[PDB]
C-alpha cells in the first residue's frame, strides 16, 4: 500500500481469501468492512499518526457516528481488489473518509464508501468541535477542493434514518460480543455491529438477493458484558429499518437502512 | 503463494492487519488459526482440488478436522510479515495429517508451529470411514514419502489423550451462539470460531496477564443450524495448564475437548 504521487490519498491491493467469502463465493459486506478499516489505518501510519495527532493532549479520539457503503460486485475468493481512500474536513462540524473499490484487472468500479467521524474523550464521552490547530496537523494530509465518492446532491448518505417502531418485523435477542469482536483497545469493533444489523435479516432474503446498500448510525458503544437485539422491519428491491438496542433497558446503539436486488 | 521447488509443500506470506491483533499489538491465536486454513485452501487449489479427490466429489467424501494442535513462541505484531510453510501426509488407512511452520520474515525464525488430524467422512451420514487405496494414490503423490513432522519430539504435547471436564466446571461462558461471520461458504460454522468459544471461558485477568503457548483441541460434533452452546474451563495446574469442554446447551451434546497452556509475561 502506498500514498499517491500527491500524498493527498493512500491506494491497497487485498486478496480475497477462503475464510473471508459467504456461500456465493463473494466476499461478504462485513470482510469488505474490514478492508476499509485497514486501508484508513495504513494511511494514518503512512502520515505520522483512533489516528489522533493533537489530541491525545486533551484525551480527544476520533469516532464513527455514520457508516455508508454501495456494493456494484462483491469480489471473488481469489480476486484482487484495489481501495483507494482519502480524508476531508467537514470544517468543524465534521470528518469525513471516503473509499473507492475498483476490480485490479478492469480497473473498474465495485464499490464506493463514506463516513462520519467527530471528537470525544474516552472517559467522558462528551462530544467536541474541532479546535483551529486540531485543522493545521491533518488539512495538510485532505484535498482541498472537494473529492467525494457520493457527489449527488441530496443522495442516500445524508438523510435522516427514522426510529423503528415495536413491534418489530423480524428480530435476533442476546448477541454477545466474544474478544474477536474487540479492536486492540478492548472496544467492539465498529463492523460487529454491522454483522448484529445483518443478523435480523431472514435466512430467506440472503439467499435469493444481494445486499446494494448499509446505513448505519453509530449513538452508543456495546461494552463486552452489555448483550444486544437486533430489530427489522421491511419498509418496502427490498429495503429494510434496523435498530440496535440493549436487551434490558432498550436503549439505542445503532440504528441502519439497507437495500437489497434480486440476485 | 507458491510449492517449493520439489512442490511437497507450500509457502504464503501475510501482512499482519490492524483488526487481526489484541491489546499486545500481536495477531490472535483465532488470526493464526485462520491464515494456517488460508495456506492450506491455497496448497489444495495449486495440486489442483476443492480438499476432494475425483472420487470423494462421486462417493459425496469429505475431509473433516479431528484435532488442532498449536505451539506459538512469538505472536506477529501488527505490520510484521509472516511465512507459513504448510504439507500433507499419509497417516495410513486412519486418516491425512496437515503440519504447518510459522516463521519471522525478516530474521527467518520459526515463531510458531501447528499439526492436525483430518478424518474421511460421508457429507449426508456423517459417518467416519478410513482411507480406500483408489483415494491414497490420488493425493500420495502430493505429499513427502519419508515422514517430515512439525512436532518431532519422542513425547510430544500433540498426539496425548484428553479428559472429559467433571461438573462443576470452575469456569464458564454460558449461550454461545454462531452469526452469519462465523459460517465458511459451505454454511457450517468455521473451525476456528470454535477455538474462541473454548477460550471465552478462560478468565480476562489469565489472558490480561499470561500469552498462550499451547492450545490443543479436538472435534466431536459441529454445530448444526439453531445450536447453543456452553464453554466450560478448570485449572489443572509460571505455568497456568487448562482442561476446556463446550457442548450444546440444551442436551448437553459435546462437541469439543481441549487443554491450553499459558506462561506469565
Ligand atoms: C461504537 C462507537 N460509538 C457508537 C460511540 O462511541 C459513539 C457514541 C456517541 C456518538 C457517536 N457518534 C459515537
Ligand atoms: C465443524 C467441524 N466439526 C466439529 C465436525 O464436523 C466434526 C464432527 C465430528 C467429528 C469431528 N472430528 C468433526
Amino acid at each position: 500500500g502506498s500514498l499517491t504521487e500527491d500524498g493527498l490519498s493512500y491506494k491497497e491491493k487485498f486478496v480475497v481469501r477462503s475464510y473471508e467469502v459467504g456461500s456465493n463465493k463473494t466476499a461478504t459486506v462485513e470482510t469488505i468492512a474490514n478492508l476499509l478499516q485497514e486501508v484508513g489505518c495504513n494511511h494514518a501510519q503512512s502520515v505520522g499518526f483512533a489516528t489522533t495527532t493533537t489530541m491525545r493532549k486533551l484525551h480527544l479520539i476520533w469516532v464513527t457516528a455514520r457508516m455508508h457503503i454501495e456494493i456494484y460486485k462483491y469480489p471473488a475468493w481469489g480476486d484482487v481488489v484495489e481501495i483507494e481512500t482519502w480524508c476531508q474536513s467537514e470544517g468543524r462540524i465534521g470528518t469525513r473518509r471516503d473509499w473507492i473499490l475498483k476490480d485490479s484487472v478492469t480497473g473498474e468500479v465495485t464499490g464506493r464508501a463514506t463516513s462520519k467521524w467527530v471528537m470525544m474523550n474516552q472517559d467522558t464521552r462528551r462530544l467536541q468541535k474541532v479546535s483551529d490547530d486540531v485543522r493545521d496537523e491533518y488539512l495538510v494530509f485532505c484535498p482541498q477542493e472537494p473529492r467525494l465518492a457520493f457527489p449527488e446532491e441530496n443522495n442516500r448518505s445524508l438523510k435522516k434514518i427514522p426510529k423503528l417502531e415495536d413491534p418489530a418485523q423480524y428480530s435476533m435477542i442476546g448477541l454477545k460480543p466474544r474478544r474477536a469482536d474487540l479492536d486492540m483497545n478492548q472496544h467492539v469493533n465498529n463492523v460487529t455491529y454491522i454483522g448484529w444489523v445483518l443478523e435480523s435479516i431472514p435466512q430467506e432474503i440472503v439467499d435469493t438477493h444481494e445486499l446494494q446498500v448499509i446505513t448505519l448510525d453509530y449513538r452508543r458503544e456495546c461494552q463486552q458484558d452489555d448483550v444486544v437485539d437486533s430489530l427489522t422491519t421491511t419498509t418496502s428491491d427490498s429495503q429494510f429499518l434496523h435498530l440496535l438496542r440493549l436487551s434490558g433497558d432498550g436503549q439505542e446503539i445503532n440504528r441502519g437502512t439497507t437495500l437489497w436486488r434480486k440476485k
